[PDB]
């Protein structure tokens, strides 16, 4: 295996997974992979991410906990929302991933009950039998926050390497309190969840194709 | 096999302080840049805008940076208060610094030459090339993450092409002046990606820092 076609891979590979077998990564293969994705770098190699994977009965517990905290509406997050957040070309990609996921689903937007039934089944992990709880200290601004996100890429990436698919999701850090609470975690903010296992490759959600911006809207290139 | 190129890949890369001259063809910079556009993001928002310079520009732009750091006109975007890092963060961060500042041979009390070290970090370590890495206007947490998502990406996609690179928060403390030399505008600058190939011979290359166990960061529970 050729590094660049290794890379090319690994970067292509990775898509957020919407449903999973139930079959567990082998514990060896997990610590092999948190491992690994410690070495990802940070300002002044700070490391801020606090990770908590959870499994089995715990597992099962903390799904049944978020599916109770969201059916009684204790919204629990750490990170506020900041007005005109996605507007422009961010709200025409926002707006045509929603169009292709509630497409794979086979959902229609005005369809309320079965966005219902889907996201009950996210805050069940999609069926994966781990997940990773990606905490950051009680402090956490932009810098804090983009090293967060140089692991939790460097932690995907190290999950497609052996097979293991991922979704990463904001939608776990709504219920910051309850996961806490699950954990015995304190005085630490959650950013995000994985969902982690291995695909169920004949569901229709896991055969959508997000498309890319391009060059041409990312980058330039100046001499 | 996979298993063992994405370590090769995750371990390989590391902060380059030091570069020869030798510039990345155009088509391996258009690959990598392509390639880290697959990056994960909110919604699949992509919120990066990435400016890269190269030769005379890259040379204009690292003058410019000289001169306003020279003349203290510091502009930031994102602030960075000290005690920001308390606890363990600060003693892994103090202990990164001890271990750079060793192999630059710079001691604690010695002001010209970390002043020297400085507008040598400003120069980009004599890199022949600089990805500034900006963010929207209202960029907070979550769409700071996603910019970090992309970061590691292209730092990965550079190490698989043997691309060294180093990632500067230095160069966001003069965001005025990027803009203004970039034409950039309303556009918040995160970090600055300094990169093309190692100078192996470099003793700062041989710094190796290490991380905290898989104990210290993680917690399994079931
Ligand atoms: N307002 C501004 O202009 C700011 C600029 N920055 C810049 O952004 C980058 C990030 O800063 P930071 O993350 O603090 O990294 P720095 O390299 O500045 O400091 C990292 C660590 O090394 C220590 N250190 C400094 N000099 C030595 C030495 N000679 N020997 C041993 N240890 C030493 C520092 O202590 P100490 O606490 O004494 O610095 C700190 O614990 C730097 O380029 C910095 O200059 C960062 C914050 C604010
Ligand atoms: C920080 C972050 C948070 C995300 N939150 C969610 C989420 O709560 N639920 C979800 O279904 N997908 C979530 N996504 C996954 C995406 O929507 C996805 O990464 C994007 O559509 C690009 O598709 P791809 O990852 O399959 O290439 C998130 C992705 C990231 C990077
Ligand atoms: C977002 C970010 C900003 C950084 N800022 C600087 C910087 O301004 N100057 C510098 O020499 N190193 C900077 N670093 C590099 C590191 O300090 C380095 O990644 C950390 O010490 C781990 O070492 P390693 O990357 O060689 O494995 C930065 C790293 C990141 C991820």
């Amino acid at each position: 295996v050729d590094l660049a076609q290794a890379a090319e891979r690994l970067i292509k590979g990775r898509r957020a997974v919407r449903a999973f077998r139930p079959d567990e990564v082998p514990e060896e293969t997990m610590r092999a992979v948190f491992e690994l994705a410690g070495h990802a770098p940070s300002n002044s190699n700070t490391q801020p991410w606090h990770v908590e994977v959870v499994s089995g009965a715990a597992r099962d517990r903390l799904a049944e906990a978020l599916v109770t905290a969201h059916a009684e509406e204790r919204v629990t997050v750490d990170f506020p929302y900041r007005e005109g957040l996605f507007q422009g070309v961010l709200q025409e990609r926002r707006a045509d991933f929603g169009s292709r996921l509630y497409a794979a689903l086979g959902i229609a937007r005005d369809q309320t009950d079965l966005l219902q039934g889907y996201n009950t089944e996210s805050l069940r992990f999609y069926g994966a039998p781990h997940v990773a709880m990606l905490f950051a200290p009680n402090n956490t601004e932009a810098r804090i926050a983009g090293d967060m996100g140089i692991y939790a890429q460097t932690l995907m990436l190290a999950m497609t390497a052996h097979g293991i698919a991922s979704c990463p999701q904001a939608l776990l850090s709504f219920y910051a309190d309850t996961v806490r609470a699950e954990l015995g975690v304190e005085n630490r903010k959650l950013l995000m969840g994985i969902s982690f296992g291995y695909a169920d490759d004949t569901a229709a959600v896991n055969g959508v194709r997000i498309p890319r911006a391009g060059l041409s809207e990312t980058t330039r290139f100046s001499r």
